[PDB]
This record gives C-alpha cells, structure tokens and sequence, in this order.
C-alpha cells in the first residue's frame, strides 16, 4: 500500500520543542502544575521514572532514554518514507525533512548524554541511589537547582504526626516541628515538642481540657441579618404611631449593614439601595402589610428583615466566593484531628504568604522563624481560634498580624489588599489540590510565570536537563550543539511549557493547507494562480510544489484545465528552468520522467 | 465643531441585550423567562424580575436596566449612523462596503420590526393586562404566553419541593416534580409559621434525618484512603499482630486484603485501577518484613495493623490515587444531622436529587411520569428517607441509593428499564451543578431547569433562561397579527445546531473583521512586490459577488497609492486583460492621483 504514514508523534515524556526547533528536555523535580503532589518518601517517583522507568498501577512507564530512543526510531522512519520520494520529486518535503533531521540529531544528543551521566558521572552514586537506596533522595544536582531556583521553593510544616523522611531541604518556610515516630524505639507516635507554632496552633484550637472550639459560619445573608438583628430586641414591633419611622430606620441598617459587608468583595455595590421594588414600587409599611400581606404590626424584626430582602435583592447577591479551605463545613474544633487539620491550614497559608514575597522579592525572610516565637506563636493562635467562634474571615487575620510586623518580616511596606487577595487565590487553589497528601510535611511550590529554571510541563514541575547535566558533571563534559539550549528556554515567553509540540504538528497541518489551496484554486478555475501558488516558496525559499503527494498530483493532473495549466508552464518565462522541468515531470503524464508520488498521513 | 477627523466610527456593538444575530443575519430577540443557564436563579416571587425588565426596564443594585425596546431602538439608532457613514463614501467609491452596508440594512430592517411588535404587543394586545400586571398590584405572574411556551417545553422544566417553611407564592404551575407542602406562614393569621402536614416525601425526609427525640444522626463521610483503612481495620483486631512465625503469610494476606479493597472502591470511579498492585514499590523492590523493618525501619514486631497499613500505603501508591471526587452536595463537611434545619437542608438536597433524576427521564423521553407523586406515597416516602439516614450513618454515597430505589420500582415510574450506570452518573453531575449553583437561593419551593442542549423552545443566552420573543407574540396575539417577513424566523433558530446561543454576535463582528484582514492581504501583497496578485485581489470577488475593493479606506488607498509598486500597479491595470470598463474606472479614480475625479475615503476605526 503505497502511503507513507508519518509516525512522529506530538507529544512525548520530557519533551518540548520550541517554535525555533529546538528540542529541550526537562528533568522532572515532582509531579504537579504547581504545587508538588509527591513529598517524604514519594518525593524521588518521578526521578526513578525518568532514568529508570517504574510500574505505576500495574502499567508500566518507560525511562527518557527508552522513549527518547523510540521517538527516535519514528523520526528515522519518517526521514527515510521522505527519502523514498526523492526519486521522483528532487525537493519532496524539503521542510519537513530539515526539521526532522533536526530534532533527530538534537535528540541523539540527549540520548548520549543521559547514557554517559548515567555510566561515567554517577561515581558517588547520587542517580543509582534513586534505584537502590532505602528511601532515596534527590540528587544533588536537582538539590542545587532548587537551592538557586528564584520561582520556585519548598516549604516545611508541623503536622502532629511527622515524618522524618522530609527530602526538600532548602526550604524558605520552615518551623519547628515534633520527634518524628519513625526516631522513637517502637515507632508508633511522635514525641511532642511544647514550643512554637504548630503546638500553640493545635493546643489552642483544641485544649488538653477538650473544650470543643465553635466554628460559627454564616452564609452573607445570615450575617447581614443577625448582625442588623443584635442592635434589636426581641420584644421589638414595626408597630405604633411610629411604624413609618421604625421601618425606615430598620430599611438603612440593613441597607447600610449589606452593603458594607458586600462592598469588600464588590465595590459595584456601593449603590444597592433597598428602599424600592425593582418594579419603583415604594417599601413601605402599607405595601408589605396591606397589598403584600406578608407581615404585620405583630412581627419579629426578623421576618420584616426576610421581606425587605426578597421583596428587593435580587438572588445573585447571595452568591458564595468561593469558600475559603478553613470553613469545610465542620460546626466545631471538637478533636486533636480537627485541630491538627486547622493547625497545617494555618502554617500553609503563612507558607503561600511567604512564597508570595519571596518571589516577589519582597523579602526573603523566613516567615516560620518569626511565628515560631512568642508571643507571634500564641498571638496568632489564639485570634485565629477567636475568628472562628466569630466566623469571621481568616486570611485577613493572618494578613493584619503579617502587617501589623511588616519590618520584621523583611518587608519594606505592608502588603496591599490587593497582594492579599493574590495570595488568597494562591493558597485556595494550592490547598485544594493537595489536601487529600498523606503528609503534610513539606511542598514543593512553583510560579511558572515568573523567571527562573524551573518550569511546569506534562503535569510535572521540571527544571531542564541540561542545567541538571552540567551541574552534575561539573562542566567536563561540554554540551557541543546544545550549549545555547538552556539560554533558549529562558528567553520564552513563559515557563509554562505546552504538553504537546506544535512545530511538529504544524509539519503535518501545512501539507493540508497545501491541499486546501490546490483544491480551491482548482475549483476556481484560476490556473494561473494555481502555477504561481505552486511555485511560490515559504520562508526558506522551498517551493510550495515539494508538498505534493498522491492526492495534490492527482488532482492536479487528471483535472479538468490541466491542458489550461500546461500552457501557462510552457508560456510563463519567470518561473525557472529546474522547475518548469520538475513540475512538468510531476504533473504531465506525457512525460518521460513522470512518476506517482505516494500518498501520505497521519494520526491527528 | 471643526476638530473634525475624516474618520468614520462604527456604532454597531457586536452585543446587544436580547439580541442574538444567526449566521444568516437573521435576527433574534429572546424573551427572558428567569436569570441562569441551566438552572433559573430566579424562583417564587422574583420569578418575574426578567419579564419586569424586558418590557420596563428596572433598577438593580441602583444600576439602570433598560428595556428591550429602549435597547433597540438604540441599536437601531447606531446602525443609522454606520449606515451613512458607508453612504457619505459613495460619492467617491459607488462600491464602497457594499457586503457590510447590506447586512446592516437587514438587521436595521428587521429590527424595526420587532420594536414594532412590541409596542403593538402592548398596545393592543394586552386587552387583560396580562403584560402590564409585571408592572402593578402585587406579586407578579408569569403571562400566559409564557405559561404555555413553558407547558409546551421538551427541553425545560420546572420542579416544585417541600422545604419546612414553604412560600405559597410559587410562579411555575405545571412542574414535572411535584410533593406534597405544608400549609405556608403565609396562609395562617399571623403569618409567621408554616403548619406541618404529617405525610409525603418531605416529612419523612424531616423528621426521620432528625427525630423529635431531638436524637442527632452521624454523618460518618470517610476519605478514600480511611475508607479503605477502617474497613480492612473491620476484618482485624486491636491486637492482632504481623509476628512471628507466620509473619511471612500474615504480611501477604495483609497486602492482599488491602489490595482487594483499594481496587474493589477504586474501579467503581475508574477501572483503569483493575491492576493496581501493592505487591512491589515502584522500582520494582519486593514489600515483605525483611523490607519495612530492618532496611526501611518504619514498623515492627508489635506495630499495630493500621501503621502497617500506612506503611504500605505509603511504599506503594501514588499520591494521585487518593485524589478524590468533587463532593457531593450530600456531604458538605458536618459530622452530625443535629437540628430541624439540618434536616429540612437535606431533605431539600434529596428532593433535588430525585426532582434532577425526573427531569433527565422527561428529556430523555424516557418516562413522562411525576416522580414525586410516588415518591410521596407510603410506604417508599419512609422506606427511602430510613435508606438515606442508613447511607449517611455509613458513610455511603447516597446518589446510588436512590437510584437503585428508582431501579428497583422503575416500571411503576413510566421506565421500560432500570437507569444505567452512566445514565445515573449523568444525572449525578447535573445535579451536582446545579444544586451548586442555586445553593444559596433564599428560597428552595421551586427551579426551573433549562437543557440547551436538547431540541426545544427554549435557549440560553447572555446568562437568561429565554424563549423567541415571537413563540411568546404569536401567542399572546392569539395568531391575529401576521408576522410579516419575521414569519420563518422562530423555525429559524430551530434550524441551528444547539440552543445555547452564543452571548455576542460573530456576523456583525466579522463585518468588521474581514475589513482588517482586506488590510493585511493588501500589506503583504505590497511588500512581497506581486503588482498583478494585488490587482487580482482587489478584483477578486466575495460570494455576493462585491469586489475586494469595496473595502478601501483612508489606510489602504494611501498604501497603494503612495507604495513604490504604484507606476507598476498602474501599468498592470492598463494591460487590463481581465479587469471591466467599470471596475478599471473606478480603480483608476480610487488609486491614481493624475486621475481628474480622484478622492479620499474617510479612515475607518471601531472598538473591539
Ligand atoms: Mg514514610
Ligand atoms: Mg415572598
């Protein structure tokens, strides 16, 4: 079956090719986008996978070097079903073929490079220990690039119940932590420290006493109304000869109370008003009690509270942010469990805080360093334990404390409502993705829009592997054809790298717009478009003619203006000897020469 | 005043309340029913706020909505202004935007139409104030045009449930869901609380999830991970052991035990997890005593089952494993059921669940049967509200509960057949969606509930919940009024791929477009130095058959006529094989400054 079918794929492990055809590999840190979800023990997986391959669920995964020899093989493929073509079109697929070539010859490369750090430079056995070692560890190569990495940085936590086998050791956040279990004789519980933040988070969220703490969340509308309804009296009445005025005085508050309460999260609120239907209708005593007759002299302020606010809110208001990770629902602290979970929540928003700054350039402080001591440790402990009986908000509470100390912090100026909403949003998405870790020891965070060596793609946090190779080689090795490779990622637009390649893909979507041209030009009958279509040249001077195959030929040469078409070839004077003789090969069959070009695709 | 700019500015907005303009350039007006997408934010007696604006105009957040004929008529007034604009150009190019000046007639055309039937709509056909009751004298009504398009609908539906403290003043009187309701507040003298009826879904629902015993019910939701923990925990014993001789076996019957229940849980949400194994770790290393012990040093002799357990967890599953589902609204984080609210929220959450399980049957066509009317009889209103206390005290996913009731009664339901498991997992995700999106509604008696993406005689569009304002004319004028040239318009937008209508107008859009993309072919075709494909491009023609050069403006005209190529652009045009008297003239004009009848066109500029 004469086709050719191209088999690069688009995408591969570990691999971006850039739009200049630059083939670069990135040497996975953890899995994540970015937050890390592996830590402790798990944290090495994605190393292991890289230069060994794993079983992962029973189905297996392969290392860089097996797929990179694969992807291999499917280039050289490729390059010889182009070369076939040769015979019969001298420049068939010049473009195409050049840029598989190229990455054939970058990928090589990185073959031999991954081989020879594999058996020359591993002599203190830092990458063999990925297989071999008990709980292995990250190279040091990996543990260099994150200790000079400028977006990306881990941060350690105290949970109850520690693990010892922490593998980020440069973190920017740290605080003090127990006696892991796994450094106690029998290994079952940890031994408690009596110190800092972790301990006054989980002591006085939950006491030695067992006093459950209260978790008092109001939805806005709830909040709004007990709030208006605490200046109140149970006893009160919207009755007398001063009802009107009550009613109004009511009517304010509640205005006055919503919108204060709104405008923090939406200043378009500003103008709510709530002393008309939408309708214009007037909210007074005789339209909710005589014509409404949904309240009267007799009822709670409560149910006037109810009436004011359906008969004029619309139902959007209500509407939740999303919810903050310290309200879950729970209506207590009511265990060590509850105050342990609340306890990390606490320390990982200080830790997203700090990152925040950090990578900002804010400061470089340890934040952790700072709230382990007192009285910071109890302070903040005990007005986050009082924000949730008042079910307040518990990030501005953490942020006030943070200000109300910038310059110990190391921060110039106070962070702006602005930066705490960023950090805010941070926290949010990083916590809920991570919440369900085993261990809460220690993350990995990542900002792949900022500048730095370190970068998200494929699921994994990265860092390239060049930096990796020449760190771990110490410069012995030099890099040939890739010594710029690693300048080149960095001057992208971004460390977010795509998960799939588009110069190779669009290697595949120009020999169908190729198509789509001919096809057109034909239908319109414009043969002398068709020849100046075919003879025009792309960027690189290539003749649009060498995307020809099966289809474009036939089509060309069994149509209706062929004849039309073969008298402009002869007559045109502006298009060169070589190719009036090479189209002429390819299109006439009354020539000598003329030969059938074979099909091609590819799987989408 | 005289800092006029020879620019023209189009007016025309590529969105427009209402509005929705089809590929054909026809144009839509959609009559608001409720705010959302799927499911109506609006219920109960802010029902009508959408009808209140469209025909009124309104105030929100002290924020002016106008009305749709106010909205109109503005439209229509910057489609006057673009079409002079074009027109003042036509003393210098005869041709100029012939496409764009003729698709924005047909909408101007159009336009005035529906302004038209609307005034007339309430003018003279609101004989029974049926539109002007939106505007007057008490909790408004949906009109009966509306009512009707509602009881017609294939793809929408109301649904009517039971909260403890119901309003009586619901909007949507032919639901497909329908229970029982107490006696609200709002009938008895005082009109401060409602009077219980002791009978139907909702009771049972209330007052079994939390007794008058004032008893609470646990609500024990377990992680995955704790799941698969304490149930392997269940088959053991505090002091149960892995020693000493027969470690070996009782290590391997541990990891098998564990693995039988973390794939047995795992496979019910993806059963590429068939062949998970915690035999090994992931390079391969053997998990036995020798392993965990002496090398690693995490557990002993006398580690208890569960730090086994972990310790096995730990050494041989990925994190992402334990990545769980978004939640059901059916666990929200409480421990406990422990107050009549609590219980009256989720007996709401079930009754929602069963109303979503109706709505997918009637759009399915699947059964046209009233679910809640069976749901409310004896004895499956207790039977399901025990079933559901049982699931939540267990911990158990309560959605399956419910649909294996459903299964087991599905002939008595209107089914042929039992639901399938996707069919229940699609009815899981709409009722996660939409239960989320109306969960803090003040008001919980009523929703109606749009499915855009089936046929039928309502849309969604600009986040309302709508039907053709024409379906609603044609109606509420009993047929008297003819339509004119919109009389194909409805079957119109019935003819198009979905009822999720896009919120802006990509027709009026690509008018604009496609004079930014006449630009780019001109520059190119300059500086690539090609005199004659620039020639055959301005010559060339769209499919109305206008020619390319229609769309000079100020910019281009300049381009060409000041761009080295020009004595060669100008010879070309001469040698003139192809090119008409007409169009050789009017190029000669536009391009040529030795031309005698040779002027400027305006630039040309819009907002994006
Ligand atoms: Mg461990
Ligand atoms: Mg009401």
């Amino acid at each position: 079956v004469d086709v050719i079918k191209f088999k690069e794929p688009e995408r591969c492990d570990y691999l971006y090719v850039d739009e200049n055809n630059k083939v670069h590999i990135l040497l996975p840190i953890v899995g994540g986008d970015e937050i890390g979800l592996d830590n402790t023990c798990q944290t090495a997986v994605e190393l292991i996978t890289f230069f060994y391959g794993s079983a992962h669920s029973g189905v297996t995964k392969y290392s860089a070097e097996h797929q990179l020899s694969e992807y291999k093989r499917q280039l050289e493929e490729d390059i010889k079903a182009i070369n076939s073509q040769k015979k019969i079109s001298p420049h068939a697929y010049d473009d195409l073929l050049k840029e598989k070539i190229e990455r054939l010859q970058q990928i090589e490369k990185y073959i031999e490079l991954i081989q020879v750090l594999k058996k020359q430079y591993d002599e203190q056995n830092d990458i063999r220990q990925l297989r071999t070692g008990g709980i292995p560890q990250l190279p040091s190569g990996v543990k260099e690039i994150i200790k000079s990495s400028e977006n990306a940085f881990a941060v350690r936590l105290s949970p109850y119940d520690n693990d010892k086998f922490t593998r980020f050791d440069d973190p920017l956040f740290n605080v003090k932590r127990n006696i892991s279990k796994y450094d106690t004789p029998s290994r079952q519980a940890p031994i408690p420290i009596y110190e800092g933040l972790g301990y006054r988070l989980r002591s006085t969220l939950f006491p030695e006493d067992k006093t459950p703490t209260p978790i008092n969340k109001k939805s806005l509308r709830d909040k709004v109304k007990s709030t208006v309804l605490s200046h109140y009296k149970d006893e009160d009445r919207i009755d007398g000869e001063k009802k009107d005025e009550k009613l109004n005085e009511l009517i304010t508050n509640l205005q006055n109370e919503l919108v204060k309460e709104l405008v923090k999260s939406d200043p378009q609120y500003s103008k709510l008003s709530l002393s008309k239907d939408p309708r214009g209708k007037e909210i007074n005593y005789d339209y909710l009690v005589n014509s409404l007759m949904l309240v009267d002299n007799d009822s709670e302020i409560g149910d006037w509270i109810d009436t004011i606010l359906d008969a004029t809110v619309d139902s959007t208001v209500w509407v939740a942010q999303a919810s903050s990770p310290f309200y879950d629902g729970a209506k207590e602290i009511s265990s060590d469990r509850d105050a342990d979970k609340i306890s990390i929540r606490v320390q990982y928003l200080l830790a997203e805080a700090n990152i925040y700054c950090k990578t900002n350039k804010l400061s470089d402080a340890n934040f952790g360093e700072f709230f382990d001591k007192e009285p910071h440790a109890t302070e903040i402990a005990k007005r986050v334990k009082e924000g949730f009986t008042q079910g307040a908000d518990i990030e501005p509470i953490i942020y006030d404390y943070i200000n109300s100390n910038h310059a110990e912090l190391g921060l110039k100026s106070p962070l702006t409502g602005k930066q705490q909403q960023e950090i805010t949003d941070k926290f949010t998405k990083h916590y809920n993705t991570i919440k369900e870790s085993p261990h809460f020891d220690e993350f990995f965070v990542a900002d792949p829009d900022k500048k730095g060596n370190i970068f998200s793609h494929q699921g994994r946090i990265s860092c390239h592997f060049l930096d990796f190779f020449t760190r771990q080689t110490k410069g012995k090795h030099p890099l040939g054809d890739l010594a710029s490779h690693q300048e080149a990622l960095q001057e992208g637009t971004s460390n977010r790298l795509h998960h799939k390649n588009e110069v190779v893909a669009q290697g595949y979507e120009k020999l169908d717009q190729f198509k789509k041209e001919v096809v057109k030009l034909l239908a319109e009958n414009k043969p002398k478009e068709l020849l100046d279509y075919l003879v025009a040249t792309s960027p690189t001077g290539v003749p649009n003619y060498s995307m020809l195959s099966k289809e474009t030929q036939n089509y060309i040469a069994y149509n209706r203006n062929w004849p039309a078409i073969q008298k402009e070839l002869e007559k045109a004077t502006s298009i060169p000897e070589s190719q009036k003789q090479d189209l002429s090969r390819l299109l006439s069959r009354d020539n000598l020469q003329h030969d059938n070009l074979s099909a091609i695709t590819w799987s989408k």
